[PDB]
């Protein structure tokens, strides 16, 4: 029985199925072309992927005899998953693992964006720094202001939970309101009082491009755009628009298009703070991705239910 | 009666003082050289100085008439205290109004160097950021890790309180026990157990170079140290051996010497994330700052005992 990997993964949770005679495949490198994917996965019984790999009914029907697809992710967008229940093929994911890595990279970039962190780092590095000065790069101070999360699953908790610690008021808007001490409000109301609107809600035919140009500038000027969540949650042209002088900034850890090109113009932004989709990356919780993904394949391998299954 | 304040503040708070019939001469610029203040603070009655200004024996014979010198911050060692109390000249400064700022950019380097996000920021930018890896810029996640803070004050504990919120256990040590719920420790037994180890202590002649080469690499390998308090708390140069091997990385608000020049090792290190001394740099907490200022130094004209005396 052999197990194939679409990437290198940190940590030694592999080591376990090695441990159970399985033979394991890891894909070196940044990419796996589909034409690759296709003539590795012929022939496995257990598969664990990426993001970035589209495991549709064609690499299934490749894989005469593929048992289970564990993600290496919450999300399962890229996993064709009546395809996968139609040939019996089992689909897990990593569920709670990531989200106080990803809450706490969301905080790490509205203080990014707040008090300049990244602009004042650049201007030490560039020796423009030659004196402390009373009116050197001022930011916001957040003691309260108020903080409207979109979508308030467990990582928007999270956030809130982390944000209340700074002295920030907390307010939501979500699909369904839930039994927390914090007004929810209309998407249109929390737009309108917010002074940092954090994006945390799954992409959707409903939530695409939510925060377009007339959502953007419906915010108070001054106000801050985080997200952490989906590129297309955010209309990418409208916000380098708002960001000349509506809003007072935006950190954002995904972009549409992503990667976000190097020539575009929000690197040319110094009130933008843009990290390449790093939200999950703590050490811990990468390994901790992989013992789950780990247990997940084994499980069904052994004949017995995942813990954390999809289908 | 003539009142100078050594740099140009942001806000209104001055006018308090030009509503009351003083001359206010406020300085222009990043610099002031020891010359110049001495030409221009004789005469003056109140002098409202920052960090930049060597406020020593020298500088207050030459007013012969200065009455109160009210700082704006809240460490004073750049003013001799002892000077100023032989001369029967007050001293005040302004604490409790920069508490929460300081303690929000003290969570923002540890997030920036714990997740790597001025790293992060660079590789999106440079064009280096081309598809989404398990082992791309992996950070620490701070949950369960330990927060020592050597220093307890207010500020010390205003980022206690934001520590908890991310899942951070807090230690700390200082002159004697306080009444707080976090275990009290020695210098060395907290230099040995914690993760993250931040200064909020005062600089004084005993906590010159505090954090020396030996204890640097008394810190657990992999720790992170951060510094908001004083530059010449630490010694920047065993700093910069202890970067390249020992510790996972460090977050410096202040420097020795400060500014650090552009061509120093530590701007090369990518686990260092180095700031321009903005701890404080809130805009409205720099507007209080004014105020309070202004307080002080209306105070001791008036013939009364001011809110934050030093001397």
């Amino acid at each position: 029985m052999r197990v194939l990997v679409t990437r290198t993964l940190p940590g030694k949770a592999l080591d376990r199925l090695r441990e159970r005679g399985l033979e394991v495949e890891v894909h070196r490198g940044l990419f796996l072309p589909k034409a690759e994917l296709l003539k590795r996965v012929e022939g496995a019984v257990g598969l664990i992927p990426t993001v970035e790999d589209r495991i549709d009914a064609e690499v299934m029907d490749r894989a005469k005899g593929l048992k289970v697809i564990a993600c290496y992710s919450v999300g399962v967008d890229h996993v064709d998953l009546e395809a996968a229940r139609e040939r019996g093929i089992r689909v897990t994911h990593t569920p709670g693992v990531l989200t106080e890595a990803t809450a706490d990279l969301t905080l790490a970039l509205l203080l990014a964006v707040a008090r300049r962190v990244v602009e004042g780092a650049a201007y030490a590095r560039d020796g423009l720094w030659k004196a402390w000065h009373p009116e050197l790069l001022l930011g916001l101070d957040l003691q309260g202001l108020t903080l409207g999360l979109v979508g308030m699953g467990r990582i928007g908790q999270a956030v809130a939970k982390r944000a209340l610690a700074f002295g920030m008021r907390v307010v939501y808007h979500a699909r369904t309101p839930k039994p927390l001490p914090y007004p929810f409000l209309s998407l249109e109301e929390l737009l309108k009082e917010a002074d940092v609107v954090s994006l945390h809600t799954p992409l959707t035919p409903e939530t695409h491009r939510l925060l377009n140009r007339e959502r953007l500038f419906a915010m108070k000027r001054g106000a801050i755009l985080l997200n952490t969540a989906r590129g297309a949650l955010v209309d990418t042209e409208a916000l380098v628009e708002a960001l000349r002088g509506h809003l007072f900034g935006a950190g954002l850890d995904v972009t549409d298009p992503e990667p976000l090109p190097p020539g575009h113009p929000l690197y040319a932004l110094p009130n933008a703070v843009i990290t390449p989709h790093i939200g999950s990356a703590g050490r811990t919780t990468r390994e901790r991705m992989a013992e789950v993904a780990v247990e997940n394949l084994l499980a069904v391998l052994e004949g017995r239910e995942p813990p954390n299954p999809v289908v």
